[PDB]
Parts: structure tokens; sequence; C-alpha cells
């Protein structure tokens, strides 16, 4: 028992972390087969980030000009591709450390592991959610542009995000892994304002679910409730409107806990109204959103990878 | 900028996960050289952990009942020796993933990232601190066993845990990697109460600290207090005394954020006095207090590991 924000075991991704520098700039890439990823902008410098064309940018590059650091061994550049806003760079070895992997782009609300790199290193890893402005709550330094997200299934990692800017209000926006961001945002150092951070109702449900499993109850109240008459108060306190996949998606939640899905959006209604009164739900005092239904079936019932 | 609860990469320890079964047991071990760590429950059916006698019931294990499996490969075990309450099994092959290790016993209030693992395989990552009552608050199911703590200090893996048990109130007890528990807790099927879980101030502060770094400056206030003054608070809302210790410990964050610790102590003091007033700092409800000093330092100037 004891629920935690958890992430994937980093290490399949970890060997496939490198470095790359340009000039002046040095950021992370993922190294996976024969071709290098990392964000466009390491083509940049500091001044050309104010309004940068990439295009011409890139045309005074060659590949001798990309230097890509494997630990301490020098890979060999033998091509370069711009497409969208990352760079794809061909080298002349196959990673060793490729795992089995895919491209996702994934929707919000779903999550995935971040590992943190600076210098081609990994420093630390941690979990959070798409938002459904596009943004992500992250933790980045200078320098860590092209640090990935990535779930993993079984033996199977899927990189969702690649890491490209932090906006001036402070929270991270990037990319998929074929350089189309996520959300409206652009990698030129501009103003660019988010949009409504609204609360992801499925995975607050979800993690409602995860409490009763774990004993915290006392929220359960005696109502129920429709989808319609819940959606009312959701959206007076800017939380997605549920619409009957979600319900689907809490289904089995449902099933192991014998709580149908709206006595539990009734509970959730009182807690929008009428707060925490000061107590916790699983050792927080507000209601959580970056677990998905499946991160609690996960925890709650110890899948594991290869 | 941001701020998270960010564990290591767990790539090292990864690696050094096995599985171990002896009779109708599994759990995980850990495989360092040719030795493999795990609980020495492992000789325990469900019936003998009510009231068992560890070295009568070695008496009637053999080297070849300890059955180890990493991965697929099985490992031949040449010798066993129980050390408190892990048993060491002497295998005939050296980890070649062997990492830089050490074993160390920690103190309250540091923390750590767990890799919790099933069956000898990884499923995720988390932090935990080592609370003032010797337990952890962890995510642990059935088979998780055997999963160890640890932090990195460039390519040197410190294992300072290793899960045993679950206490009937649902919080989490285990050992040193030589076997000792922390604080009064016994590998038996008992009843053990933690007792009194005090709130770890210097990691409190260490946050507040962190929030200011990152933005979150409207908890200053205008007062200044004393290490006795403040401390006549802690104790009343069960926060560990601050000591002078603390206080050295807190420096170079004072130094960078030009806010002494006492100013920032009396900070607290009406935090704990008045309450959050229905705001967050840095996203949370709560005083959060499972940040070491290290950790904001860490977290804030991008440390590395490899």
């Amino acid at each position: 028992s004891g629920f935690r924000k958890m992430a994937f075991p980093s290490g399949k991704v970890e060997g496939c972390m490198v470095q790359v520098t340009c000039g002046t700039t040095t950021l992370n890439g993922l190294w996976l087969d024969d071709v290098v990823y990392c964000p466009r902008h390491v083509i940049c410098t500091s001044e050309d980030m104010l309004n940068p064309n990439y295009e011409d940018l890139l045309i005074r590059k060659s590949n001798h000009n990309f230097l890509v650091q494997a630990g301490n061994v020098q890979l060999r550049v033998i091509g370069h591709s711009m497409q969208n806003c990352v760079l794809k760079l061909k080298v002349d070895t196959a990673n060793p450390k490729t795992p089995k992997y895919k491209f996702v782009r994934i929707q919000p609300g779903q999550t995935f592991s971040v590992l943190a790199c600076y210098n081609g290193s990994p420093s630390g890893v941690y979990q959070c959610a798409m938002r459904h402005n596009f943004t992500i709550k992250g933790s980045f330094l200078n320098g860590s542009c092209g640090s990935v997200g990535f779930n993993i299934d079984y033996d199977c990692v899927s990189f969702c995000y690649m890491h490209h800017m932090e906006l001036p209000s402070g929270v991270h926006a990037g990319t998929d892994l074929e350089g189309n961001f996520y959300g409206p945002f652009v990698d030129r150092q501009t103003a660019q304002a988010a949009g409504t951070d609204t609360t992801i109702t499925v995975n607050v449900l979800a993690w409602l679910y995860a409490a009763v499993i774990n004993g915290d109850r006392w929220f359960l109240n005696r109502f129920t409730t429709t989808l319609n008459d819940f959606n009312l108060v959701a959206m007076k306190y800017n939380y997605e409107p549920l619409t009957q996949d979600h319900v689907d998606i809490l289904g089995p939640l449902s099933a192991q806990t014998g709580i149908a899905v709206l006595d539990m959006c009734a509970s959730l209604k009182e807690l929008l109204q009428n707060g925490m009164n000061g107590r916790t739900i699983l050792g927080s005092a507000l209601l959580e959103d970056e677990f998905t239904p499946f991160d609690v079936v996960r925890q709650c019932s110890g899948v594991t990878f290869q």
C-alpha cells in the first residue's frame, strides 16, 4: 500500500542520451539507431533566438559543425536534416544500447517520465503530465533542452516529449520526437502566453479511486449526480468536462472498488464546493490531477518492465 | 526553473536487481560483485512470519535451495550467510554491470531514491525520506521486499535501504544493506507501532529557499526570530528542533537568496500559526519536508552523474 508519484526506471533512456554541440551551443540529443535527434535551436546563438530563420542559419552548417559525444566517444556525423523543430543527425554508428522504441504524440492528460539531462548526462527523473494548455510543469535549467519524456511498456520505450523552451511564466514547452510542438508554441524567444490550465478531471477521479484502495475514505459521501450536473460544477471550477469515454476508462477502478463513477463524481463535486476543510487525501492538501487511470492500475497492481 | 520531487536515474541499480526464490517465496535481491543481498525472510513461509526462528529455519536450507535468476540467466549459489536481517548469497559470477557502490546507513531526514521491483524486475522509481520515527512513506505491494533505496554521487551508488515490511498502519520499514533495521522494527508479523512522525524542519526551510529561488515569495514576512523562540513553536507543531548544525547546512541557500536563516524561520513560524490561507507554495497546499538542503542545491544548480 501507499501511493506515490512514480517515474519509469530510466536506464533504457540513459543509454540513449548524448551531448550535441554546434558552435557555442551545447544541449542533449537522443541517439536511437544511427540517428541523433535534437532541438533545432542547437544551431542558434543567444541573439539568434530573438528572431531565428532556421533554414538560413542551417545553410551555414555542415556535418562537421555538429559535434556528438557519447560519454567520451566522439560520434561521426555523416548527414543532417531539419524536420519541423528537431534536427536529425545521421551518425556512422548505431547506438548499441538502442531499446525497442516508438515515437508517440500524446494527448492532454496523459503522463510521462522526464529524464532531466545536462551536457548529455542524466541528472534526475520525475513524472509530469501534458496539460490541457499543452505545457508541462517541469524542472528545467539552462542546458536541459533535448531532455526527453517517455513511457515504457514491457520492453518498448515510447518517446513523447523533447524539451525546448521555458515560457516567461516559467512553465515548459516542447515537441514530440517528430519536432512538432505541443500546442501553439514556437522556438523563438518572444512573448508566449500558455492559456487556461484546466484540471484533468478523469485523472482526479482516478486518484480518488487510488485513495479509496489505500484506505483514505473520508470524502466519500451519500450523494450521486449526473454527467450534466457534475459538468456544470466542473466548468465553474475550470475542470475538464467529463465524457462517457472518461467514464469507460474508469470502469475497472469502479469495478475493483464497488464505487460507481457518478458516486465518485458527487464526492468530487462536494470537495470542489466545500474544499478539504484542512484534511488531506493520500498526503496532499489539494486535488491531484497528474495520475492517469492507467497510472493508478499500474501502481495498484505492480506492473513490471524489461 | 520549476521544482519537482526528482529521483536519481535508476539505470545503475536496474542492472543489479535479481530475483531470489527459496521454496515458495520469491523476492528481490541486489547483485553486487559475486554476492547477492536479500531479506532473510526469503526463507519464511506465510506462517513462519508469525514467529520465525531464522537461525533454525536457515539450517534446513542449502546453497541449492536458493534460486537466483538475473533476467533468464540462472546464477549458481556457492555460499550463504545470514548477517543481521539480510542473507548474503555467494554466487560463482561477478555482476558484470556492478557499479561503484558503498553501503551507507542514513540519518533521519536524509532522502533517497527507491527502485520498486517485483520478481527481480524494476517497475518504478520515486523519492522518499527516512522519517524521524525510522519509517518511510513508500509504495510497496506484495513481492516488493528486497527493493532498495540509494543515492548517486557522480559514479558512486550509495545504497542505504532494503525494503522488508509493511506495518499494520501501512507505512514501511526496512534495513540498511548490513541488515540492521532502521528504528525498532523487527522482521516478524506482529503489532509494531511507529512513533510520532515529526516534521523535518531543516528540509522544510530548504524547500522555502527553493520556492524563493523560483519566485514564490508571498510567505516572506517582516519578522525575524531566535532559535529558542522558533523551537518553542516547532515543538508545539511536532517539528524537529532546529540546531546550529541545521543553520550551518542552510548557509549556502541563505547566501544565494540574501535571506538570513532566522528570517526564514520567522516566515515558517507564521505559516505554522496562520496556515496557508488556501494558497500554495511550489504547487503544494502543505509544507513539504522531503527535500534536503542538498536536494535543493542539486536541483537548483543542475548537478549531473555518470
